[PDB]
């Protein structure tokens, strides 16, 4: 109760922080494809249609945010969802938003 | 028969559009505020130190994204989360931040 924290203000930045990275929707692309697997940047590219520099770069945007992470298998980088809190975090608000998109008129 | 359609596309615009709203640190003390119960737009002006117009523009934006509706009775124009599944949204990206705002040393 001494004073007052406003620590939560960089809570709300690493909130912000994860929306940046969201808000774009290509590079939604990107943690949908990851949600079917774990996948090399070279193939996360491809499959998008995306350049593999440019992929690299937004991955890194991405990886800074605090969705996704890289491991190396070999000299291979694969990507992957940091943890399952993000991973369900991108499902939660596809379905929240899919279920309002196609509010469906559930009638018998 | 189906062969190719990119409908996906435009679920991951509705996406972005929530995440633009949560890139907002200002308006997420808002939904913070919220989150307590709804509230006409002078008690949210007020309470946080912002102009009345202002504040508008703030809420206006996050019901743009679809965080918070607008619930008026009377003379006064209250906001409120959207919905139970928005505020856990809010809810989990709040506790995924704050889990990853120092993780602390477990040593027992």
């Amino acid at each position: 109760m001494a004073g007052q924290s406003d620590r939560k203000a960089a809570l709300l930045d690493q909130v912000a922080r994860v929306g940046k990275a969201l808000a774009n929707g290509r590079r939604l692309q990107i943690l949908d494809l990851l949600a079917q697997g774990e996948r090399a940047v070279e193939a996360i590219a491809t499959a998008t249609g995306m350049n593999l520099t440019t992929a690299s770069a937004n991955l890194q945007a991405l990886k800074s945010g605090g969705l996704v992470e890289a491991r190396r298998e070999g000299t291979r980088q694969y990507y992957r969802i940091a943890g399952e809190d993000v991973a369900r975090l991108f499902a939660l608000v596809q379905v929240v938003a899919d279920e309002h998109l196609e509010h469906h008129h559930h009638h018998h």
